């Protein structure tokens, strides 16, 4: 007997899609969390700009600057951090100070929350994440921007830390590409990567936008590296977003669904680790662009995807952004223990899907396919006998 799994995957209630898509409680909870961080980040920058504006008018001692800082939200930084902030503001150039007084922090969400691939967590320790980037409109720079890299990082840290001090169960964590607020009890964390963009082009596009009811020069979108050798690196997140969105248009609405399923499979096989979300997306896109498939039957499509995935990761997965210094996934001749473990799981997937298809009953078919996605869908009646 052959079983069809289309309803198993796509049913918005009892199906896998029904288990992966965020509830209104979780979705609005993430939006509220993002709103709080955006408000605080802007308020913190205004407080810092207020101190700098006082400096501009009447010359203040470094002593007075440090006491002003201690009263603001910057106080939630360490004593050494508070002092450097007061030092940077005090030792700031006259021309550099004018640039800062006009600094306007902007925000734009990237990642799965933006292109709607965000799944509900499965195993303990797994969390939902919002990738809300902060943009700093400044003049184009080559090496070091007008407004210091150190100052921008500290002010963002102060904003995040000030929110942690106001919430039990919240914790701050610094990664290489962003600052992070972790909410363990809610299985949630928000990442805040900082970018530098051309102020002139930003104002231009903003003026045209408001009058019409717009991506800037990609080479001038600089990501701030916290612990890296380089303070800045040209990493435009818009490249990945446009790539995936264009792929969804080119391939169809079933692309986001199958991408969710592979990520759910990833969450089921590893409590932590496994292939990156972007690597799964890129590989899946390559398959649906090269191999014929039927969107009306995502059960067959997933089988087709699982069949070709191992060869995709073996070849190595190229990044949608050619600017990337590394591929999303290494080729076979560069595989270590980590990649071999991933290859082992990938080769196992198609066997699991086939086994579930040849099960003796709906009940048996459910638990077999649940080997790939874990126990989420409990309704075996979603599985129908193949015509
Ligand atoms: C990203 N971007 C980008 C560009 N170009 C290139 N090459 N790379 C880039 O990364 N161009 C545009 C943008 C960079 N420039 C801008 C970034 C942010 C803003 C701005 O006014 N943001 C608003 C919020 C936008 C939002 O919530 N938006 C919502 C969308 C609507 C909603 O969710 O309700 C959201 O963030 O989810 C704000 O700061 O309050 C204005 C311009
Ligand atoms: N160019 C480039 N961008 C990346 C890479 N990895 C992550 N990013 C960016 O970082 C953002 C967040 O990526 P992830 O959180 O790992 O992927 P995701 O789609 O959010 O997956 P989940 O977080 O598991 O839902 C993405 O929107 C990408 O733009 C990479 O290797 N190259
Ligand atoms: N090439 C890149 N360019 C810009 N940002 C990136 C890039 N790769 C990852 N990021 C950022 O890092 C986050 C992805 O996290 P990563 O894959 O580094 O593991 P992690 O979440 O740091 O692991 P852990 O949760 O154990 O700290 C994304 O939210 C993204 O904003
Ligand atoms: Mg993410």
């Amino acid at each position: 007997m052959t079983w069809n799994f289309h309803q198993y995957y796509t049913n918005r209630n009892d199906g896998l899609m029904g288990k992966l898509v965020l509830t209104d409680e979780e979705k609005n909870n993430l939006k509220a969390l993002r709103k709080i961080i955006r408000l605080r980040t802007r308020d913190v920058f205004e407080e810092a700009k207020g101190i700098a504006k006082a400096v501009k008018k009447s010359a203040l001692t470094f002593e007075i600057i440090q006491e002003k800082v201690s009263t603001t939200q910057i106080k939630h930084l360490s004593d050494s951090e508070q002092r450097e902030v007061a030092k940077l503001i005090y030792e700031m150039d006259d021309d550099a100070r004018d640039e800062f007084l006009g600094l306007t922090p902007r925000f734009w969400t990237q990642g799965s929350f933006q292109y709607d691939t965000l799944n509900r967590p499965f195993q303990p320790g797994q969390e939902m994440d919002i990738d809300d980037g902060t943009y700093m409109p400044m003049p184009i720079f080559e090496s070091e921007p007008k407004i210091g890299h150190s100052l921008l990082i500290l002010l963002v840290d102060a904003s995040l830390k000030s929110l942690v001090a106001e919430n039990h169960g919240w914790k701050f964590e610094a990664k290489q590409t962003c600052g992070r607020i972790k909410i363990e009890a809610e299985k949630t964390h928000i990442n805040v990567p900082m970018y530098a963009i051309p102020k002139d082009e930003f104002q231009k596009k903003q003026i045209a936008l408001e009058a019409n009811r717009y991506e800037l020069d990609s080479e001038n979108v600089n990501l701030a590296l916290r612990e890296g050798d380089r303070k800045w690196i040209n990493s435009d997140p818009k490249i990945v977003e446009d790539w995936f969105n264009d792929s969804c248009i080119r391939i169809g609405k079933h692309l986001r669904k199958v991408c969710r399923f592979m990520k759910a499979w990833r969450d089921a096989q590893w409590d932590v680790g496994g292939p990156s979300s972007i690597s799964l997306m890129a590989a899946t896109v390559n398959i649906l662009d090269s191999v014929a498939h039927d969107a009306s039957d995502l059960g067959e499509t997933m089988k087709i995807i699982a069949k070709h995935l191992p060869s995709e990761f073996a070849r190595g997965v190229e990044s949608p952004d050619s600017t990337d210094e590394k591929p999303l996934f290494p080729p076979s001749y560069k595989h270590g223990p980590r990649e071999m473990d991933i290859m082992s799981k990938l080769e196992r997937l198609p066997e699991i899907l086939s086994s579930a298809e040849s099960a003796d009953s709906k009940s048996e078919a459910l638990k077999k396919i649940n080997m790939a996605f874990g126990n989420r869908v409990t309704n075996s009646e979603l599985i129908v006998l193949a015509k």
